[PDB]
């Protein structure tokens, strides 16, 4: 009905979303935040694509929000020899778009705040021992419900209550990888490369990309282990490493600015969190980065977990409101489709350190464009099906492994009859 | 040295055990085990040479080998009433049935034998830190306490453990199995042992799986391995017949036929929990041992052993470093993680086998294969239950020479077979 009363841990991205979502089927939603409100008080910058963009287009935020992205209608390569080489997602149509942590998370509680039967709390944390805390600590004042929504984020106090809960299954691995925040300014007012472009420098071991904000500038997020992190303690280790295996950027970026950010703080830990089941009996459920914590190497994390706020609110839709079906019918059917996300996710980490320089990224896409537009639409890459469709993840790891399963096979029997209609023709 | 203080979290068997190798190098170690003394308020497991070794370096070996039952075979009780014994490797080999109760009461016994040792039951721990906060006899008097070294032995469920999951760069996860388990008794017929008292006693299954170890009562213990879901649809005597009969049929007869009845409704069929986690230890002051560091699933018969393993390979870095924590409890987690995470490891391996994979007859091929290739090469073909059973060649390491062996022969015999033929 309209008047039970849910209550939801966190006020960020994933909790600001589902506060709207819920609010809008006239619940008593109140959103309980940690942290002072951002709007008078981890990324800088993420992709936004198609599923986020479906679920924010729900509560009728999608057309606010992709006006203050800036679209990425490619991939810009940056080669070691300095090439710089562009690959399209996908057709003209699709598109992924480059948008603010902050306007978004901005813009969100404030469309909280618009329903008149949604509150935000903020300066309220939940303690470690299910108290939520005023303004002043050891201020105990929690209140009932009907309804708790953990959107707490990685490292969440929901799950952990839930994680003593029986038949729980929970793991948590922090990657050998760590990651820090680089700008690459404006040169001259101007953007100092292509703005329409996703841009990576993808070496074996380290990997930058760079995503672009509308103050013509570039965020640029390094990956590497931990391990080099700790042999350049020194600024010219820094540039020595640079100038080796980023050529191009110290230009870009400020070349002495780049030593202020570097030092700035130290890389930061990226961790993987899975669980099952994401709810226990209809009193609560996680979402989000509480549900799954996923290494960021797909752009899918916020995406998703936008995606979990939109499939629950179409089972609220088909079984009218039931929290009791609901709640369990969230868990079998999305976990499946979360843990695939993250192992997708997880995957790609690892490919990234084994097999990826300035050529083969460029091969391995370029053939699948190949196949695409050979047997289309019985190849759809999986980039494409992650970032463009609603297709489900596991679904679309399925047709991933199958297609691959139909090329390596393709493959093969062109190779032999190459192989004997060489020696035929050879012989006579 | 004598100076420092050490508190041991939990007196099961780890504990206990680890207890005793610390006050043998006279550390001020005190127990504290939030149950009562169980000497005056797995029912029984599977004794190796791992878990031998370490008792025996703490003079223990002979008091619990002597109160235990050798069991020099696998019998395999196939659907058909057949039953096939597989030996373990040689004459010298063979692994021994014990109870977890005297185990842990001649332990705890052992524990209190030094002046230096102190054991604290009915306590229990609430919070600590690298100053820790125990539960007196009396609940809701939690008084402080200080050491040295704070060693979780609390086991699967372990507290100690549940602090360290909160540090940086700590991986951990668990995992509930779907299959739950269950202890039958065999009891006597006429005074005599109703079966073979020296095998480890088998009756395989697909979906279930029963074992059973002989007692020195002339009795023989059951656990009973099947899915939650099954037992489920067994909430009536005559559904625990039909099944008994459909299943194990040789049981009903062997069991008291309404024994079967009070023990099976006794108590519900308890989970299996795996749990793993990394790094051991933290920073010299807090170590884990046994569960609280590797709960595995029990289809090897080597929890217990190996964990007895930790203890005496910490006690082997003492030594090496002449009593340093600080080095020692690094390179506890360094040596050791990779083993007890390979034991893990096979065992998971060993309980997924078990549910497509072994009906009745495969147990007997691989095993009789096994020792045809061991007879062939002696040195080159170590099976790897005798690796694990009878050596401390470390687990990581069994499992590639494991992996290993099981290349050359499914290479040198797709040679034999695709060349050849
Ligand atoms: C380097 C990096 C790059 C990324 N790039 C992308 C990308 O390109 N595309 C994409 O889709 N995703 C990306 N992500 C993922 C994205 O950051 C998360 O998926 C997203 O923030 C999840 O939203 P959330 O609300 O679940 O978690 P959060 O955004 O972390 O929100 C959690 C909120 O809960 C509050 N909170 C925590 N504990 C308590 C408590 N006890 N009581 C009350 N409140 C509490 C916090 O203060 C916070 O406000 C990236 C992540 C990283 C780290
Ligand atoms: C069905 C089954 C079969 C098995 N078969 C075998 C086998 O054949 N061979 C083999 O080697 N192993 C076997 N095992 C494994 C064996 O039971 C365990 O390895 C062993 O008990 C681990 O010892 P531990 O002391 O670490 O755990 P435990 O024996 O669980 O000891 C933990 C102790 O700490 C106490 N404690 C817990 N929390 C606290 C707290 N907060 N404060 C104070 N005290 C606390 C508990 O009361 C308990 O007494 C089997 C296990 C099962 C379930
Ligand atoms: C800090 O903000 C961040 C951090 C990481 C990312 C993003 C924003 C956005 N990123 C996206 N990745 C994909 C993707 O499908 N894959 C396989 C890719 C994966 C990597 Cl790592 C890459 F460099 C390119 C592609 C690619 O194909 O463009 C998208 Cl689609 S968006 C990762
Ligand atoms: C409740 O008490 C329990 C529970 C489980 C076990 C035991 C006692 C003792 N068990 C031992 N297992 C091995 C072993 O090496 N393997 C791989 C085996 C694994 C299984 Cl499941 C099995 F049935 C036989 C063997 C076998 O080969 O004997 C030993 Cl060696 S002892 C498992
Ligand atoms: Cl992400
Ligand atoms: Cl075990």
């Amino acid at each position: 009905t309209e008047g039970k009363r849910v209550v939801v841990i966190g006020g960020g991205l994933v909790g600001a979303l589902n506060a709207c979502f819920l609010a809008k089927r006239n619940f008593q939603v109140d959103v309980y935040e940690a942290r002072e409100d951002i709007r008078v008080a981890r990324s800088i910058n993420l992709a936004l694509s198609y599923r986020g963009r479906q679920a924010l287009k729900a509560v009728g935020l999608e057309d606010q929000i992709v006006s203050k992205g800036v679209p990425m209608k490619a991939r810009m390569i940056h080669s070691l020899s300095g090439k710089k080489s562009a690959i399209p997602y996908g057709n003209k149509s699709q598109y992924i778009l480059s948008i603010s942590r902050e306007k978004l998370n901005k813009d969100l509680l404030t469309a909280v705040e618009s329903y008149p039967n949604a509150k935000v709390h903020f300066g309220h944390k939940l303690s470690k021992c299910i108290l939520t805390m005023l303004g002043p600590n050891k201020v105990p004042r929690d209140i009932t419900c009907d309804l708790i929504v953990g959107c707490d984020g990685a490292y969440s106090t929901v799950r952990a209550h839930l994680m003593k809960k029986p038949r729980f299954d929970y793991s948590q691995q922090y990657i050998p990888h760590g990651y820090m925040e680089l700008t690459i300014p404006p040169k001259n007012g101007e953007y100092a490369m292509e703005p329409n472009c996703l841009h990576i420098w993808p070496r074996n071991a380290f990997m930058m990309i760079a995503l672009p904000n509308m103050d013509k500038s570039f965020t640029c997020t390094l990956f590497m282990s931990f391990e080099e992190f700790e042999k350049l303690p020194t600024h010219s280790d820094v540039l020595d490493f640079f100038q080796k295996n980023f050529p191009d950027a110290i230009p870009l970026m400020g070349e002495q600015a780049l030593m202020r950010d570097f030092f700035l703080l130290p890389a930061q830990p990226m961790i993987s969190v899975k669980c099952s089941p994401f709810h226990l009996k209809s009193r609560c459920v996680l979402m989000g980065d509480a549900a799954h914590a996923i290494v960021p190497f797909f752009g899918q994390g916020m995406n998703a977990g936008f995606e979990d706020c939109l499939v629950f609110d179409e089972l609220m839709d088909k079984f009218n409101n039931d929290l009791s079906v609901c709640l369990p019918e969230f868990s079998r059917f999305r976990i499946p489709d979360d843990h695939a996300i993250s192992d997708l996710s997880m995957y790609n980490y690892i490919e990234m350190r084994a097999h990826v320089n300035s050529r083969w990224f460029l091969f391995q896409r370029l053939l699948d464009k190949f196949l695409h537009a050979l047997m289309p639409s019985t190849f759809i890459p999986l980039y494409t099906m992650v970032a463009f469709t609603r297709i489900r993840y596991h679904e679309a790891v399925l047709r991933w492994h199958w297609q691959k399963k139909v090329i390596n096979r393709g493959l093969f029997v062109l190779g032999s009859l190459v192989a004997i209609g060489s020696a035929y023709i050879l012989v006579h």
